[PDB]
């Protein structure tokens, strides 16, 4: 149908969006600490303790198959970055403070995604 043709441009059209936001976001963490998962091998207890791991690449892998519908979704996942940062590791870590970091520079960039996506629709 026409219409499910149109929904899906929407789809991609949002995808553009949330590349370009992911790129700035991931800009806001030079030394790369979330560009990859936490390895299993390296941190073997670590879904003891956290249970939806999220990292840039995982969301790059979900964005490039146009797995985001909405930025709600997109949101979730950037927060689970932060969120599980801030629970494993303590707060005197330049873990912990680089996450703190990426939260504060990230609400920046989001604010405003948020109104383009609620403006271009």
């Amino acid at each position: 149908s026409m219409e499910q043709v149109a929904m899906e441009l929407r789809l991609t059209e949002l995808t553009r969006l949330l590349r370009s936001v992911l790129d700035q976001l991931q800009d806001k963490d030079p030394a790369r600490i979330f560009a990859q998962p936490v390895s299993l091998k390296e941190v073997p207890d670590y879904l003891d303790h956290i249970k939806h791991p999220m990292d840039f690449a995982t969301m790059r892998k979900r964005l490039e198959a146009q797995g985001y519908k909405n930025l709600h979704e997109f949101e979730e996942d950037f927060d689970l970055i932060i969120d599980n940062c801030m629970k494993y590791n303590a707060r005197d870590t330049v873990f912990y403070r680089a996450a703190v970091r990426l939260r504060d520079q990230g609400g920046v960039v989001l604010r405003q995604a948020r109104r383009e996506v609620d403006s271009i629709g």
